[PDB]
């Protein structure tokens, strides 16, 4: 029921560097995830311009940020195009092998970790703040699937039994114990205002309690 896969070696190396390098500017993870959501929303919008039925799975195009201090999780939900099972296995819809090699080479030449998005592998900056990441996704052409990894060289993919999503992607960040600042409303607002001013979709920061 659950399939376990090994990361390509270059991606495992990148994840180990992200988890073990000293780097204080960890807030960039949220810019990268919101950017990915915006790109996926662009994709379903473009497909809908010639086939309106592709929005039968949901006409609203938005990004929601959902902190939960009890679970110590930050969840980012979008209603973009979503990923098929094959996309998930294929490094979450990215050419991550060649992106990670170029990025780690740039880091050798003095590049900064904040440039990770220029190399198409910004997703993995989630491991700056998260000990585990779950990605739940639904694409019009496939069933709902959950990808998960705590690094350590492997990820799992399984059919998702949770709340049906309609269409889109949910990223659940299981935060490290010393990274709970990213559950505070003021901190999230600050990061969104600083890094995501020109995202062309409504970003709703949920409140708690
Ligand atoms: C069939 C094609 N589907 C998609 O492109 C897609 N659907 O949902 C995507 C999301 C992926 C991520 C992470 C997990 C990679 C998100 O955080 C949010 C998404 O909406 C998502 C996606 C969005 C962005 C990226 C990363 N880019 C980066 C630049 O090069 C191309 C890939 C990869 C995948
Ligand atoms: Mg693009």
């Amino acid at each position: 029921e659950v399939e376990t896969f090994a990361f390509q070696a270059e991606i495992a190396q990148l994840m180990s560097l992200i988890i073990n390098t000293f780097y204080s500017n960890k807030e960039i993870f949220l810019r990268e995830l919101i950017s990915n959501s915006s790109d996926a929303l662009d994709k379903i919008r473009y497909e809908s311009l010639t086939d309106p039925s592709k929005l039968d799975s949901g006409k609203e195009l938005h990004i929601n940020l959902i902190p939960n201090k009890q679970d110590r999780t930050l969840t980012i939900v979008d209603t973009g195009i979503g990923m098929t099972k094959a996309d998930l296995i294929n490094n979450l819809g990215t050419i991550a092998k060649s992106g990670t090699k170029a990025f780690m080479e740039a880091l050798q030449a003095g590049a900064d970790i904040s440039m990770i998005g220029q190399f198409g592998v910004g997703f993995y900056s989630a491991y700056l703040v998260a000990e585990k990441v779950t990605v739940i996704t639904k694409h019009n052409d496939d069933e709902q699937y959950a990808w998960e990894s705590s690094a350590g060289g492997s990820f799992t993919v399984r059919t998702d039994t949770g709340e049906p999503m309609g269409r889109g992607t949910k990223v659940i960040l299981h935060l490290k114990e010393d990274q709970t600042e990213y559950l505070e409303e003021r901190r999230i607002k600050e990061i969104v205002k600083k890094h995501s001013q020109f995202i062309g979709y409504p970003i709703t920061l949920f409140v708690e309690k």
